[PDB]
């Protein structure tokens, strides 16, 4: 599929915590920057997701807030 | 103020398209990405921001959803 | 690609409400069913979006809430 | 109380996945349609959804994207 | 109809500020504390929302992050 | 840091609800109002968040729905 969202980021899987119902991905896009996703287990195992999987940060522009310091 | 969040990317402003009620923010986050905020034409004014504007991303990690080629 | 997000909603457009950052796309899935998505009017074009387009709605399960009468 | 979401599907549950914190309602909403919903297990508590119970998934305009296929 | 949504604060509106798709809605919830919520302007029509409207900000406990000085 | 989001309410944290990946933080804001808030174990930890801290609920405007009494 092709998704609206405006930010598709790709990355690595560096690690996965996982609990009953969701885990927590954390994705290596490079620069020194990282981000982590909340998703559900079932859409973790569905993806086959491991340390070293090539994946996406998928995020709509809505979900973004700004900071400043 | 320390946020809960666990996405807060560093990056420049690069451009703010403006509506009525909110505008499109986009950073310029290094290693060749930016990230496009949606947020309130209030908040984009009360934070100062232009472009060239130091900023940051900041996103809940439940809202991260991953996606994979599948090829 | 292929998404985690739990909710991938096949249909077709119904229409098309154009703002000046954001539109509204209403998407019939059928059973009497349809679904708003509020976007970025970037993506509606990069899309190519028009009334008739086949589409998917796709929601991550930790946006949608239950209610009862 | 009457809500702003533009998206308010009425289905049945056909299934809870329970969790320590949260679980997983998923919605049969017809014409083949399933909606999976993330809530505390408190809100299931409190509204009593069983396997079989008649709901609501209810979801905020802003937070659905819009999809094509790939040879689109 | 009931809720599963973790926060539901009454109030009353403040102030409206319109838009072509959107509007933002801000609800006096007592306390000094006013929540800002932007949503679609057909929302705004059929909830009959004016300036003095007793309504409630409804917030699913997944979109609340935790801030600390 | 200084955030676009519309909504920050100072709180009390009175309970917190543990899980595996994550948790729910409930904060009294005063009048009788209570924001639940779930997010990651590591975020409750990494911010020291305990039964009386001080602390602000925060949410972004698109985040929020309005009901009416019908």
């Amino acid at each position: 599929m092709k998704l609206s969202a405006r930010n598709q980021l790709a990355g690595k899987v560096v690690s996965i915590k996982e609990g009953a119902v969701n885990g927590i991905v954390v994705l290596d896009i490079g620069g020194g920057n990282q981000i982590s996703s909340t998703i559900s287990m079932d859409s973790i195992r569905e993806l086959g997701l491991q340390v070293g999987s090539d994946a996406y940060a998928v995020i709509k522009a809505t979900s973004v807030m700004i900071g400043i310091d």
